[PDB]
């Protein structure tokens, strides 16, 4: 007896609650900042349109048709065929992403706690930068908040699809959006807008002569859409034929892009206002945003509201991360949902511990050459497993399915849009992924 979404809106809100999270505010800010701004942004937007939306609809189609996990969907639909390595890669991508995703989500909790206990109301004597560096370098303090966030994620995944994942507050996501628009409006009035908006929207094409910017653009695209690791195959496996998938794919990609763009209009005028470099790195928003909340009279409550709504977005994103291997181990080992969520959840928490330490005592340690542990596991997950698993997912429908079945299961016809969707799964998206892989790694 497999689970289904109880409500009709349950599927689209789950997929939206999974795509909109830390990647839109935290990750989109520091990757766009260190990749130059507008030229990376255009490549990113182009990848969202011509690669992201089709592969999202591909994941939806695969999951609903098979009614099975990330891996089981390929076993079921193509028995004995090697397409299930994408689900396998997707499962491993969940262990890795959620490991460090919970570290960054723990930072949200720590800042939330400091705004409840009235600590970060005024600037600390070491500044907002030094406050952040001292917290993340601390060996044990980030672990406490990381484990705290993981317990919240395990709890919801253990409760189930009907009573846990789907019972997410329908108001927190539109409230996060209203606050980002209000805050993007405020930072436009701080003095660095002309330089922040030019950085964000006036392209410097000299950046685009670097293979790494395309690789960072395709990774941020796959990351922010919860794409390439079967998470949308999993959420699609709980929906019935009473659903139109193409509108869901466009809506998730459209809304998810709206957050990142607005998050950019909020962050970068503030960065140039504070005279800060756009390449600050992973802790950019954690240094820039507390400064912004300090310049506001009612700023403490803004930070309280911001880190509540942001953590809620991270909470629902982590739930879809954990649900991917959990659905695997429920079928594969006949584990119960509570046993798999707790076991895998505790394990993934341990996996992220070296990522948390790599901001401090393990900062000198590297795995892949020139990247620390956090950046090494983020790289192989976001830059290797997510884009390759997406490429295989696209070739699966484009070349392993009959055209009529691909169109019928995705609620498309042989119209211009159906032909267009089949064209990008068959050629545009996988070849673009291929060219980005080839040009980046020599
Ligand atoms: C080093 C990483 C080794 C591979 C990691 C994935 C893995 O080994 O984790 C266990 C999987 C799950 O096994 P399964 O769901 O595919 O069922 C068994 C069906 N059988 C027999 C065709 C595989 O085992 C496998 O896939 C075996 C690995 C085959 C595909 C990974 C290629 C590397
Ligand atoms: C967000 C909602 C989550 C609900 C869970 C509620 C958890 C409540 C338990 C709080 C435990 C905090 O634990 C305690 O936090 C304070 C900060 O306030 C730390 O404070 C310490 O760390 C910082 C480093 O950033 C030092 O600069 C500071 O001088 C020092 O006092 C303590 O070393 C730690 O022992
Ligand atoms: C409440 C619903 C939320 C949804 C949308 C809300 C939008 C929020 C807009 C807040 C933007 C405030 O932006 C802030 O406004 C005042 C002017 O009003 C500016 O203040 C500036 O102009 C005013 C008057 O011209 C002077 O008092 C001040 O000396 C000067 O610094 C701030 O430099 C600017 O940072
Ligand atoms: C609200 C979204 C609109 C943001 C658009 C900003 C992108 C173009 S900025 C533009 O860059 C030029 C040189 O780069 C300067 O000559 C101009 O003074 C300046 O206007
Ligand atoms: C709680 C709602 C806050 C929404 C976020 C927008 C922040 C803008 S607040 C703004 O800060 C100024 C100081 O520059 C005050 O002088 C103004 O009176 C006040 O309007
Ligand atoms: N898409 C989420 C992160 C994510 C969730 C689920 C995934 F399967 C992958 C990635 C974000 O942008 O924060
Ligand atoms: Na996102
Ligand atoms: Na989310």
């Amino acid at each position: 007896g497999r689970e289904q979404w109880a409500s009709r809106l349950g599927f689209i809100l789950a997929a939206m609650g999974s795509a909109v999270g830390l990647g839109n505010i935290w990750r989109f800010s520091y990757v766009t900042g260190e990749n130059g701004g507008a030229a990376f942004l255009l490549v990113y937007l182009g990848f969202i349109a011509l690669i992201g939306i089709p592969i999202v609809l591909a994941e939806f189609t695969i999951g609903r048709r098979a009614q099975s996990d990330a891996v089981g969907s390929f076993e079921k639909l193509a028995p004995g065929k090697p397409w299930k390595v994408a689900g396998l890669m997707g499962v491993a991508a969940g262990f890795l992403i959620l490991s460090f995703y919970g570290v960054i989500a723990g930072w949200i909790l720590f800042y939330l706690f400091n705004y409840i206990t009235g600590q970060l109301w005024s600037a600390p004597a070491e500044g907002f930068g030094g406050f952040f560096e001292g917290f993340i370098a601390n060996p044990t303090l980030p672990l406490f908040w990381q484990a705290l966030f993981m317990i919240a994620t395990i709890w919801i995944v253990a409760i189930g699809v009907k009573k846990g994942i789907e019972r997410s507050n329908k108001i927190l996501m539109p409230l996060l959006g209203v606050l980002l628009i209000a805050l993007a409006i405020y930072s436009l009035t701080l003095g660095g807008a002309k330089e922040g908006l030019a950085f964000l929207f006036s392209p410097d094409w000299s950046a685009l002569k670097d293979p790494g910017v395309y690789l960072a653009a395709i990774s941020q695209a796959f990351f922010t859409l919860s794409l390439g690791m079967g998470a949308l195959i999993t959420y699609g496996s709980y929906v019935s034929k009473d659903s139109r998938l193409p509108g869901a794919a466009v809506s998730v990609a459209g809304l998810d892009t709206a957050f990142a763009i607005i998050a950019g209009i909020m962050i970068f005028p503030a960065v140039f206002a504070l005279g800060l470099s756009p390449s600050g790195g992973p802790g950019l928003v954690f240094v820039v945003l507390p400064d912004i909340f300090d310049s506001i009279r009612l700023g403490p409550i803004v930070g309280i509201a911001f880190f509540i709504l942001l953590g809620a977005a991270a909470l629902s994103s982590a739930v879809s991360l954990l649900e991917v291997p959990v659905a695997y181990f429920m079928r594969k080992f006949d584990w119960s949902r509570k046993q798999a969520a707790i076991t895998l959840g505790v394990i993934i928490t341990l996996l992220g511990i070296p990522s948390s330490l790599s901001f401090g005592v393990l900062g000198e340690v590297t795995i892949i050459p020139g990247l620390n542990i956090f950046d090494s596991v983020d790289f192989i997950a976001s830059s290797v497993f997510l884009p390759l698993g997406g490429m295989i997912i696209a070739l699966f429908i484009g070349w392993g399915w009959k055209t009529s079945d691909a169109l019928a299961e995705s609620d498309l016809t042989d119209s211009v849009w159906g032909k267009l969707w089949i064209l990008s799964l068959r050629f545009i998206a996988p070849i673009a992924i291929l060219i980005v892989f080839l040009s980046a790694f020599q």
